[PDB]
């Protein structure tokens, strides 16, 4: 009833799950629109490496402390640190959920395996030790604010400010009617959104597919005849897939002056 080896079973399927995924973002590979919208948006990379090789600090830091022996401040701390390590993975975990389903719209079944693994870690974590109660409840909250805080706080200074060209493309861009035609769900669709930034607003959009994966292109698109995504349509002319700033100024007949 009372076990820790079950913490060590779900930690090691998390420490491998959240590796894969960490060898799949430094070796450039794909993972299996679906993980390749979520697995390349901003949010998959966290102070500077990827958002699973955190998960692989976490999960490696709850195997540990399960698999060490009762050694110097062991027993002391094991359970105490336990509670706050795992708490903080439910916490990320669940900023994580919000974002695929508010944000992203859209999920990931890597990402989904790793939040019932941190699930499972948090059931097991309450289950699995006597502390003797309202004191569990505090110290969970005083975690995820914590969490909550800092991962919200990283991820606000993340995101830079957009460029002068990428505010004035945009107004440009507005003006002259050139058009974005892509789908939520796509990534590529989303590479050429984090080109501009904050700026994107400006820029004249399309949705192809409100309803999502699956189901027929959306009406303004298919009157264009648009069969990928992202497509542009500017000044009369198609330009398919993503395009640099630069390459867009070109295309619109925004002056780019270094003179």
């Amino acid at each position: 009833r009372h076990s820790r080896l079950i913490l060590a079973i779900l930690a090691g399927l998390g420490s491998l799950l959240t590796a894969y995924l960490t060898y799949t973002k430094l070796t450039e590979q794909p993972a299996a629109g679906g993980c390749d919208l979520v697995l390349s948006s901003r949010w998959a990379e966290f102070l500077g490496i990827p958002t699973a090789a955190v998960g692989l600090l976490g999960f490696l830091g709850v195997l540990a402390l399960a698999v060490l022996p009762d050694l110097p401040l062991v027993k002391r701390w094991r359970w105490p640190a336990l509670f706050g390590l795992v708490s903080a993975m439910t916490a990320f975990e669940m900023y994580m959920l919000y974002l695929m389903v508010a944000v992203l719209r859209q999920f990931c079944m890597y990402c989904t395996t790793a939040i019932i693994l941190v699930a499972g870690l948090g059931l097991v974590t309450v289950l699995g030790h006597r502390w003797l109660g309202g004191k569990l409840a505090f110290s969970y909250i005083l975690v995820a604010f914590l969490t909550l805080v800092t991962t919200i706080g990283v991820y606000a200074n993340q995101v830079p400010p957009p460029s002068p060209l990428a505010v004035g493309l945009a107004a440009h861009l507005r003006q002259i009617g050139g058009t974005m035609y892509g789908a939520y769900w796509c990534p590529h669709c989303q590479d050429q959104k984090e080109l501009f930034g904050a700026a994107f607003d400006q820029v004249p959009y399309v949705e192809c597919s409100p309803n999502g994966p699956g189901t027929p292109q959306a009406q303004e698109c298919t009157e264009a005849g648009i069969t990928s995504y992202p497509t542009w349509i500017i000044n009369g002319r198609t330009y398919t897939g993503v395009r640099s700033l630069e390459a867009l100024a070109v295309a619109s007949g925004y002056p780019l002056e270094e003179g």
